[PDB]
């Protein structure tokens, strides 16, 4: 509250590692899917049933351009390009796994660099 401040958890390097980790997330050989913004002239139904599409190569430029206030908003964008994913894509597909493998690799990155 106000003048009542829990202790200062430093967030100087937070730029720093999310860079760290989206670098390693782009060289994933599952990556492939997610690399570029779905084109959405020519895959018909993903305008209208994806309200927020999301990317690698979009996270990459919103991180490079202080558009991240903190390192949730930038979780919440790279949630995104898999909730997106299982939101289109059968589990029982290449791109349905390929988005369940990477989801997974981001969380323990994530947990182990910050939790």
């Amino acid at each position: 509250s106000m003048s009542v401040k829990k202790p200062k958890r430093d967030d100087s390097k937070d730029l720093a590692l999310c860079s760290m980790i989206l670098t390693e997330m782009e060289t994933h050989e599952d990556a492939w899917p997610f690399l570029l913004p779905v084109n959405l002239k020519l895959v018909p139904g993903y305008k209208k049933v994806i309200k927020k599409p999301m990317d690698f190569s979009t996270i990459r430029e919103k991180l490079s351009s202080g558009q991240y206030p903190n390192l949730e908003t930038f979780a919440l964008d790279v949630r995104l390009v898999f909730d997106n994913c299982e939101t289109f894509n059968e589990d029982d597909s290449d791109i349905g796994r390929a988005g369940h493998n990477m989801r997974k690799y981001f969380e323990k990155k994530w947990t182990d660099t910050f939790k």
